[PDB]
């Protein structure tokens, strides 16, 4: 699935993401535009060979288990796969985990390198929240 972006805004406020250890909803839909274009089935390798899923391309590396990363962890305990179901329930829930790790929204390079210093509220702007 393809959200749109007051779509996923109000998806990702309704699980809680607003405002979740401190960032505010514009990061976090910002993070899924330059992550994933707000594309649930996103897959990119990284040059680890973990792979990153879903909205919001959390890692096989550490986060989820593709059967595929030799060495890595499942820290959501989850399949990589549930990370690109239409429903984002499992994408927040393992977001949750990564963003309370201790490095905040830092751990997504897209967030750092193109989101952190911006005006992230335009990205809820013109949405009924
Ligand atoms: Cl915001
Ligand atoms: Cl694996
Ligand atoms: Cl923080």
């Amino acid at each position: 699935k393809v959200f749109g972006r007051c779509e996923l805004a109000a998806a990702m406020k309704r699980h809680g993401l607003d405002n979740y250890r401190g960032y505010s909803l514009g990061n976090w839909v910002c993070a899924a535009k330059f992550e994933s274009n707000f594309n649930t089935q996103a897959t990119n390798r990284n040059t680890d060979g973990s792979t990153d899923y879903g909205i919001l391309q959390i890692n096989s590396r550490w986060w989820c288990n593709d059967g595929r990363t030799p060495g890595s962890r499942n820290l959501c305990n989850i399949p990589c796969s549930a990370l690109l179901s239409s429903d984002i329930t499992a994408s927040v829930n393992c977001a949750k985990k990564i963003v309370s790790d201790g490095n905040g929204m830092n751990a997504w390079v897209a967030w750092r390198n193109r989101c952190k210093g911006t005006d992230v509220q335009a990205w809820i702007r013109g949405c009924r929240l």
